[PDB]
């Protein structure tokens, strides 16, 4: 389609977050890093100019979803959350986070976010190639 340029190897990649507990009052945050791709959005399919971040209104649906128009060579999953709601009490929340490829999954995660106050964690690290 158009025109294709043969040469060289990588994979593609999938991403999910499904969001449990309290998640609704929570300010959380990721990144996405696409290496020799673009990015395509799980709500309606758009294709994305990666690398781009997600704020908390895109991530105030249940689940997203994330992946590759083409071939990456690259995926980094990053994230975390605060309690900075003007100190509103709640219940806390989880991330359920999987690693999908080309055709297998590769991390197979969950983190537990808590209230508290606003920290810095990087509870999400994750990467691969």
């Amino acid at each position: 389609g158009d025109d294709d340029e043969p040469g060289g190897k990588g994979a593609m990649y999938e991403v999910t977050i499904e969001q449990s507990g309290d998640f609704r009052s929570f300010i959380k945050s990721v990144v996405v890093v696409a290496n020799g791709t673009q990015l395509k959005d799980g709500a309606t399919g758009e294709s994305l100019a990666s690398p781009v971040i997600l704020s908390d209104e895109e991530l105030a649906v249940e689940k997203v979803t994330l992946s590759t128009t083409g071939k990456a060579i690259e995926f980094a999953v990053s994230g975390g959350v605060v309690d900075g709601e003007d100190g509103v009490v709640n219940e806390p929340m989880q991330w359920v986070v999987t690693v999908y490829k080309n055709g297998k999954e590769i991390e197979k995660k969950s983190l537990v976010f808590r209230d508290g106050k606003e920290i810095s964690t990087d509870d999400l690290n994750l990467y691969y190639n």
